[PDB]
């Protein structure tokens, strides 16, 4: 029996790689660790000259890799996604200058940038019919995998009281778990651009660059996603700042994008309901959210007491919460009448067009070459961003 031994051998190994895959329990932990007195960063060496490294490079392995991923069945980038982990747990831990953190962000940003591997890869494996089952089942060991790895990271550091350095060696033995597991992943038959079964992508592009919802929420992923990621990579060089206090048992790092992940599956799920229903007002759906992310950004921004570091993380649970409810609205406008061809190039080039405005930001605000803000005043220069951007989108319905 072929049938009942494919859902027991490999989509039982599919939705068991990808919770494994999403297992690093140091991950929320990285700038503690390295601010901390572990590897004696200074804040001014983490926010001007190693975080902008991470969104250089992945302007630099965006196009590669995502070429890469279709041309390579799926397979050695997601071997390479588990092998680049690796490397920036091994700089993490062997790496002393900031020249060895440089690098630990070069092979971070290949980990973020084959993300969208695995997931292409679900597409590229199982039949159509049995597609939605078993993406179902992939998506939700996926964000299981998520959830678990920042509680698991929690539990280590607050209940356990394991050190930060001893905590990034269980993240070694998780990261070269999946390593291996991504060794034995059945290589699909097929892909989306490349090695296909058997160009109309030009063509079907001149008739859906014409819709108004693909038009708005396109110039909304390139603009509210690049100040998105600027928050995510500064926010834990901001709650160092405000609680800097070396104890490796008071830092929630591990509860904030937990609770982030768990925010992020309630408004996901909360916004399935409203993705087709408030299509119409969607330009004035998204000035009631960036302008709310507008608010908490300044509200990180304006926290200074050390007492109240407890309200710096709710303020990141809900800017995370409410980035995660436009995007199940945002990746459905958009890819509504695309064909997958001519989808996975549009995300593929909001990315690229987002990792522009990235480049942009981290060279003009936050690295040493530009102004070299500080992680203080750098997100009040985001909440002016996110400003600039919510008052553009609300001018912007009140025409209609
Ligand atoms: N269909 C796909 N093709 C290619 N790559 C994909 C992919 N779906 C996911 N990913 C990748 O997995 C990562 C984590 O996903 P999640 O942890 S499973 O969920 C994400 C995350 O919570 C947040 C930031 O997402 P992001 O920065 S793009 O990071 C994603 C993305 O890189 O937005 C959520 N999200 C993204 N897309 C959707 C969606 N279509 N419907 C509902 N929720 C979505
Ligand atoms: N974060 C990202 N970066 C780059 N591209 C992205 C992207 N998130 C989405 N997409 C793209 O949008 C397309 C349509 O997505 P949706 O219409 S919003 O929903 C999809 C679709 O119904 C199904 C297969 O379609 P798929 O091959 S993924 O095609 C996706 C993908 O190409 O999987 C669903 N899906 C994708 N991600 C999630 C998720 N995180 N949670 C729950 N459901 C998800």
């Amino acid at each position: 029996d072929p049938e009942l031994r494919s859902w027991r051998h490999l989509v039982c190994y599919l939705c068991f790689y990808g919770f494994m895959a999403q297992i690093r329990p140091g991950e929320s932990f990285i700038t503690p660790y390295l601010l901390g007195p572990d590897k004696n960063f200074t804040r001014e060496q983490v926010t001007n000259e190693i975080t902008p490294v991470l969104s250089y490079s992945y302007l630099a392995v965006l196009v590669p890799v995502f070429l890469l991923t279709d041309y390579l069945r799926y397979t050695p980038v997601l071997l390479l996604q588990g092998l680049s982990f690796v490397s920036v747990w091994l700089l993490l831990l062997l790496g002393h200058s900031v020249a060895h953190m440089q690098l630990m962000e070069l092979f971070y940003s290949v980990t973020m940038a084959a993300r969208i591997a695995y997931s292409s890869y679900i597409f590229s494996l199982v039949r159509p019919a049995r597609y939605q089952r078993v993406a179902g089942y992939s998506r939700a060991a996926v964000l299981l995998g998520v959830f678990t790895s920042s509680v698991l990271g929690q539990l280590l550091v607050t209940v356990g009281r394991v050190s930060f350095s001893t905590l990034n060696y269980i993240s070694l033995a998780f990261l070269t778990f999946s390593v291996v597991l991504a060794l034995f992943l059945k290589r699909p038959k097929r892909s989306l651009f490349f090695n296909r079964d058997d160009a109309r992508m030009l063509r079907e592009l001149g008739d859906s660059l014409r819709r108004p919802q693909l038009r708005l929420w396109s110039l909304w992923w390139v603009f509210n996603s690049a100040g998105y990621y600027l928050v995510v990579y500064y926010v834990h060089i901001l709650w160092n700042e405000v609680d800097p206090t070396t104890n490796s048992a008071r830092v929630y790092n591990g509860a904030a994008d937990a609770a982030s992940t768990l925010l992020g599956a309630i408004t996901s799920f909360a916004a399935g309901f409203v993705k087709i229903r408030w299509a119409r007002w969607s330009k004035l759906l998204i000035a009631g959210v960036t302008a709310t992310q507008a608010g908490l950004v300044f509200l990180l921004a304006h926290t200074r007491h050390p007492s109240s570091i407890w309200l710096c993380y709710a303020a990141f649970v809900l800017f995370r919460g409410s980035y995660q409810f436009l995007v199940p609205i945002a990746t459905f406008q958009i890819a509504s009448s695309l064909s997958k061809e001519l989808c996975a190039l549009v995300f593929g080039v909001n990315t690229f067009f987002a990792t522009i405005v990235k480049t942009i930001i981290t060279f003009i605000v936050s690295d040493v070459r530009g102004l070299g803000l500080p992680v203080r005043k750098q997100f009040q220069l985001y909440s002016v961003y996110f400003l600039i951007l919510s008052i553009i989108y609300f001018l912007g319905a009140m025409l209609d």
